[PDB]
């Protein structure tokens, strides 16, 4: 840490506290983040799962008990960007590159059978030149908002889909501009899943009713037309909203085959207006 300078702490929770920060020798500024063994080599082999919309992880520094993570940096979060375009909202052309960016990001680390497990706005860097970047990647205040239905349920083998699931409630929430499912407890997570997708059954969902934490005492709630959840959104990308938002997680769609939707039959790289 002798080699660092502290410039201003950027973010805080979870697995540290986060400090933007500067190299005392080559004056390279980063991201220092101070995380509160297994870990080292699991940390140790996410500074290989290089990619362009992976934030990078440069260096890895165990000291005194204290593990220090030094990380290429960005910035600003996709929270703040979306908290700053909240009266116009971000022009569809910027949500669709971004989607299809972070898709790209998850197809790579799904491919090395890494997952982020807990992708969310707040974890989601952007820069100037109109790139998005998975942070925050691993192994109280947590947001329940983008957790898959199967963790929620207590499945406790779950798959790279929960990221297709957190990606699919990112991306409904910037078109609307409001989360799609702002749980703030487990079951009222759960509920408010149930309320706009249907209570998940086994016609549905085979297998769903064997999980640890189903209820046969859930309500039983019916199914919303997309239309009606996010509006704004043209038939294609409600499609592959819907393909992203499935019950069954052996039948939502994978971040590669993903990449093909009609969707994206038109992507771009826009670049954002941002105000550092
Ligand atoms: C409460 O205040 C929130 C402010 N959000 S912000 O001002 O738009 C902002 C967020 C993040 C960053 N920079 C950054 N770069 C690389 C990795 C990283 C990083 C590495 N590990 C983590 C957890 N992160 C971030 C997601 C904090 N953070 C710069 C500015």
């Amino acid at each position: 840490m002798e080699n660092f300078q502290k410039v201003e702490k950027i973010g805080e929770g979870t697995y540290g506290v986060v400090y933007k920060a500067r190299n005392k020798l080559t004056g390279e500024v980063v991201a220092l983040k101070k995380i509160r063994s297994t870990a080292i080599r699991e940390i140790s082999l996410l500074k290989e799962l290089n990619h362009p919309n992976i934030v990078k992880l440069l260096d890895v520094i165990h000291t005194e008990n204290k593990l220090y993570l030094v990380f290429e940096f960005l910035h600003q979060d996709l929270k703040k960007f979306m908290d700053a375009s909240a009266l116009t909202g971000i022009p569809l052309p910027l949500i669709k590159s971004y989607l299809f960016q972070l898709l790209q990001g998850l197809a790579f680390c799904h491919s090395h059978r890494v997952l982020h497990r807990d992708l969310k706005p707040q974890n989601l860097l952007i820069n100037t030149e109109g790139a998005i970047k998975l942070a925050d990647f691993g192994l109280e205040v947590v947001t329940l908002w983008y957790r898959a239905p199967e963790i929620l349920l207590g499945c406790k083998y779950y798959s790279t889909a929960v990221d297709i699931w957190s990606l699919g409630c990112i991306f409904a929430e910037m078109v609307t501009r409001r989360a799609l499912f702002p749980g703030d407890s487990e079951i009222d997570q759960l509920f408010r899943i149930f309320r706009t997708l249907g209570t998940p059954d086994e016609v549905v969902w085979p297998g769903v009713t064997s999980m640890p934490d189903y209820k046969p005492s859930f309500p039983k709630w019916a199914r919303q037309d997309f239309s009606k959840v996010v509006p704004p959104l043209d038939e294609d990308g409600r499609s592959l909203l819907s393909q992203m938002l499935h019950y069954d997680p052996n039948k939502r769609i994978s971040a590669k085959a993903a990449l093909a939707h009609p969707f994206f039959q038109d992507v771009t790289k826009p670049v954002p207006h941002l105000r550092l």
